[PDB]
């Protein structure tokens, strides 16, 4: 997250860190959202790779014991069948992970609330991105979970020539674009939390940024629109 602020420990309890094994240690690579005690939602492009993964829930600081972490292996990965490897702009950038064991819920570990199917946010809706991703273009990962206010940019504006043009599909959400705040590498797969009728719900899965950098004016961060995939989510969970 570029332009972020440090999140409180208990603000975004559905956020997870998705890590891969690198020799003897584990490294953060993506975010995700806990959606059942044994299922995580993330981006397809995080998990279509030759790596071994684990999930950490209750995480705050990647490099220090928080006293709240639960570490769980990943037992099954289901990528959207229409995802095409390394083609983010085609969409379908979503995957579900069944965890090897159910996690326990507490003030640091809660399920993300999903929107109702088909829900679309008004332009300029209030949302926050969260993650441990780079804090500057070509920078380094955050140690502590960051948040940034990233209001939505609706489809009619986002798909206009001055923004993302025909790159953006209606199955995506755009947020931000002020040139100061954005997602960045390592935020992929995590939530976009938007305040609707008094409740934060996870409306986006962080997907991609511009070829010109993370924080680029009129190039909002682009997210998979969760509300376009609710039937798919429920079908996968029911079948596995
Ligand atoms: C995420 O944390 C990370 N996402 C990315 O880095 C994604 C994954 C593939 C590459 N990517 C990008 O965001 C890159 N953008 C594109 O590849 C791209 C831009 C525009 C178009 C088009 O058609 O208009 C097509 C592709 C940029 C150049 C890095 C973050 C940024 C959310 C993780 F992948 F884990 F690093
Ligand atoms: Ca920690």
């Amino acid at each position: 997250v570029v332009g972020g602020t440090e999140a409180q420990r208990n603000s975004w309890p559905s956020q997870i860190s998705l890590q891969y094994r690198s020799g003897s240690s584990w490294a953060h690579t993506c975010g995700g959202t806990l959606i059942r005690q044994n299922w995580v939602m993330t981006a397809a492009h995080c998990v279509d790779r030759e790596l071994t993964f684990r999930v950490v829930v209750g995480e705050h600081n990647l490099n220090q014991n928080d006293g709240t972490e639960q570490y769980v292996g990943v037992q099954k990965i289901v990528v959207h069948p229409y995802w095409n490897t390394d083609d983010v702009a085609a969409g379908y950038d979503i995957a579900l992970l069944r965890l090897a064991q159910s996690v326990t819920l507490n003030s640091y570990v809660q399920l993300g609330v999903l929107p109702r199917a088909g829900t679309i946010l008004a332009n300029n809706s209030p949302c926050y991105i969260t993650g441990w991703g780079l804090t500057r273009t070509n920078g380094q990962l955050a140690q502590t979970l960051q948040q940034a206010y990233l209001p939505t940019v609706d489809y009619a504006i986002c798909s206009s020539s001055s923004y993302w043009g025909s790159t953006v599909k209606n199955s995506m959400v755009c947020a931000g674009g002020d040139g100061v705040r954005s997602g960045c590498q390592g935020d992929s797969g995590g939530p976009l939390h938007c305040l609707v009728n008094g409740q934060y719900a996870v409306h986006g899965v962080t997907s991609f940024v511009s070829r010109l950098g993370c924080n680029v004016t009129r190039k909002p961060t682009v997210f998979t629109r969760v509300s376009a995939y609710i039937s798919w989510i429920n079908n996968v969970i029911a079948s596995n």
